[PDB]
Order: structure tokens, then C-alpha cells, then sequence
DNA sequence: AGGTTACGTAACC
DNA sequence: AGGTTACGTAACC
């Protein structure tokens, strides 16, 4: 049986790790909004870019 | 004395392995949703750097002829 | 070395 | 009722 000095160090090494993986989890969690809320903002700039684009090209499909 | 019965120590163990299986297909989905979301956030920022340059190869273009 | 894998114990609500 | 909260145990690498 492991002696009261590693019983001591295993349950802090879980204590640790566990804290480790709640902290990960809540990360995890809050970069799947703020990504979410980055691609839908990113993909709304991309909308307004094409179309300017289109504009751009026609604009220039004219005067040429 | 108070040790909860050899049955109640078995759905213990049953309940608890259930919990940890549910919470690590949560975490798997989360990982693999997260690395889904990081590719597509790096893939239309790039396209958007692609058309900031086509939209200033385009007023270059028009403001020649 | 002790972080990690792996499963358990039991009160609490 | 038994899912959930809260920690522990120890071998493995």
C-alpha cells in the first residue's frame, strides 16, 4: 500500500488535474461562442467585400 | 453501518460511469466543434485578405481608365 | 517525479 | 431514484 506521503501527493495531483480539465472545459466553451461570433461577423464582412467587388468589376467593365 | 448496501454500491459505480461517459462525449464533440470553428474562422479571413487585395487591384484599375 | 489514465465511494438533492 | 456533486485511490508511464 502506498505510503501516506504518496496518498497525500496522489490526491493533490488529482486535485490539480481536475482543476485543470474544468478550466479547459469552461475554455473550450467560451471559444465555441466567441468563434462563432467571429465566423458570423468575419463571413457579414466577406457579404459586403464580394459585393463591392461587384461593383468594382462592372464599374470598370463600364468606363473601359 | 451506514455502508450502503452491495446494490446501491453497484448503481454508484453504474451512475458514475454513465456520467463520466456523457461528459467525455461532450468533450470530444467540443474539441472536434472548436478545431471546425478555428479552420473556418482562419479560411474566411484569408478570403477575406483576398478580396481586400482584389478591391484595391480594382480601384488601381479604375483610377487609370 | 507526479501527471495521467481509470474506476470507485457516498452524500446530496 | 439515481443523476450530480465532490474527492479519493493507485497503477501506469
Amino acid at each position: 500500500e502506498p505510503s501516506s506521503k504518496r496518498k497525500a501527493q496522489n490526491r493533490a495531483a488529482q486535485r490539480a488535474f481536475r482543476k485543470r480539465k474544468e478550466d479547459h472545459l469552461k475554455a473550450l466553451e467560451t471559444q465555441v461562442v466567441t468563434l462563432k461570433e467571429l465566423h458570423s461577423s468575419t463571413t457579414l464582412e466577406n457579404d459586403q467585400l464580394r459585393q463591392k467587388v461587384r461593383q468594382l468589376e462592372e464599374e470598370l467593365r463600364i468606363l473601359k
